[PDB]
């Protein structure tokens, strides 16, 4: 799974009858070293609930499809949990309630 | 899935049979700002009816065949909406009617 | 899929049962400008038969094995389409006659 | 598959119930010489149990979903395995 | 699939149950001149057992799993033949013979 950082939400009307419904965000994908890139992807929400700035794990191809409901839909990246903290050794990469 | 744009049109006629009657067209990745980038597929747009550029939504892989129809067709991109709107921190930074 | 051009054959006497039979292709990746990659797939072409120097739509992943006879094999990228055109906006980029 | 080196924790308390109690490691991956690279995976390790700076195996995609009890879990990276050697023959890559 | 050259034995006591008895080899990528990249990956080999400086195809993904008794292991990679020559329109660019 990849990290990035939860920045808005995308919607759309016209789009295949499967995705009724299916909450849709647009991610700014982080780095190893907890950075922020000028790299961005759309994944489907329906089960986690992120809200805005939210640091947040991707998983992407068939894994994004084993989410209750997902299965017969086509979306090939998911939010599948909210970070609350990344432990580097002892030291923080990062941290929830300061970022 | 990744935001693209409508750049082209492929045609073939010598092709798998399953692709009998599936408009093959060019769709260009773009960045957050719609800036094209490097990046492309040739994706298959039965279901959604996406035009020359507008924004859509691309799935790839084995998602491609979750549409109606692409069950058993060797799809490994397809597209699955059209965009209306995207905000960020509830700003817009895209809207279909401008 | 992506577009490619048929650049040679791969010839294997010993591989797994399931690929005898299965002809193997090199093909040379092209991007969205219709520009030649320094960047070499091999894809198995048991059903489109593809000629040296054609331009081809690829499949990748599970997408390649939807096709006759690939189910139970261990492919991971197939011709799926000999291209005729490419067009851009109005634009050709590529034809197969010219 | 690809090897990587455990580099850290990520604590979720927020997520796909399906996620319950499966353990996410940050693993950076490493050339041929164990020089980190600038990709990653967070990956689930539940089975093998890996530890800090251990070099470790990883198989992405529905591969993850192969570990028993992996099945249905929106996972696409595992850690599979434990690395002890890589012979490159009589020269020697790795040996933990 | 890849073209790669096998550098190594990847080997392994602590691993999951569905990788036991599962021959491990590093391959090193190569592109199309037959150039070594310095870009490495580990895949299984137990259908065909090619040996050192042989150059073979990979695949890659669930294909992988197609090979008999992978079904149900966590293999994403692994070899599917030791590549004869490569043919290119008339010239011929890699030949087991001669290597």
């Amino acid at each position: 799974m990849q990290i990035a950082k939860v920045r808005g939400t995308v919607v759309s009307t016209q789009k295949d009858p499967s995705l009724r419904g299916v909450k849709l965000l647009l991610l700014q994908l982080v780095d190893e070293e907890g950075n922020l890139l000028q790299k961005y992807e759309v994944a489907a929400d329906n089960s986690v609930g992120a809200g805005f700035d939210e640091w947040v794990l991707i998983s992407r191809g068939s894994a994004a499809r084993q989410l209750l409901g997902n299965e017969q839909r086509p979306v090939d990246a998911a939010v599948v949990a909210i970070i609350d903290t990344i432990h580097v050794e002892d030291r923080l990469i990062y941290s929830k309630k300061d970022q």
